[PDB]
């Protein structure tokens, strides 16, 4: 029984096996084989949060096999981004954001619809009161998994 | 008999079963098996509003099986967004909108064609009489289901 490689938390994975003529298949959720989850030759496991194992029994012309099995491995949650400490800008001055980390992609969001997908976002010049608020960042790792969130609070001095 | 997982209110779901040689299939809407809804091997249930169960009878070479069955679960309606209380802006001042909630996506709409898909929409500066009206928000949950609507009324003082 084979998996399709490591999966991100909450992702899906495609299990697969050999084609056996005259066979019916039964995939079970546990080692006791008391809970059936699929009868497909190559079923999908949906919404995997942790390492999980499915067991397979192949029955041919009425005779059942010894259950085979496979484990789908979940890729560790990526580390929190290195976002700066709370800062302050005076009206008319610049708000500069940056993250001291390395990612396959970055995802920033904030006040006034601010958004960017880089480590060094376009500087908010002529900063004003409406730019005050919380700027949030998550990042994506090399294999597509998303990190948790971290924030910097920006205050604006009149 | 298997479903394809939880479905959003009003969504569709794909039912599936094993292939049985020489079989015809009959899917029924209730436990009494008096109302036939499909003869497909893997039929779709369309427009599911609540948890629903279909029953399956497999007939092979004239002999019928005991009906199998499966339930399709409907995902609860997401909670109403935390939109602010009615406010007032004077002409020339700013209209700031925000929602204190967390969503996979946001959907704002309002006067003058106002629209955005964020928690913190671009601020309407130099607000005028035409910006007065009702600003509406719905949100989308982690699994794609949409919440109900909530509104903030904005009045503009000449």
């Amino acid at each position: 029984v084979f998996n399709d490689g490591p999966v991100c938390e909450g992702g899906n994975s495609n299990l697969s096996t050999a084609t056996v003529s005259g066979a019916s298949y039964a995939w079970y959720s546990d080692s006791s084989l008391t809970s059936l989850v699929s009868t497909a030759q190559n079923p999908m496991i949906v919404n995997i949060s942790t390492d999980t194992t499915w067991y397979l029994v192949v029955t041919v012309n009425g005779c059942s096999s010894v259950a085979g099995s496979t484990t789908v491995i979940v890729y560790p949650t990526p580390a929190t981004p290195n976002v700066p400490a709370n800062f302050a800008v005076c009206e008319g001055d610049n708000i500069t954001l940056s993250t001291s980390t390395v990612a396959s992609g970055y995802n920033w969001s904030g006040p006034n619809g601010f958004t960017s997908n880089v480590q060094n976002p376009v500087v908010i010049t002529n900063a004003t009161a409406s730019n005050a608020g919380v700027y949030t960042l998550s990042i994506v790792d090399g294999n597509g998994c998303e990190s948790g969130d971290t924030t910097v609070t920006v205050t604006v001095n009149g």
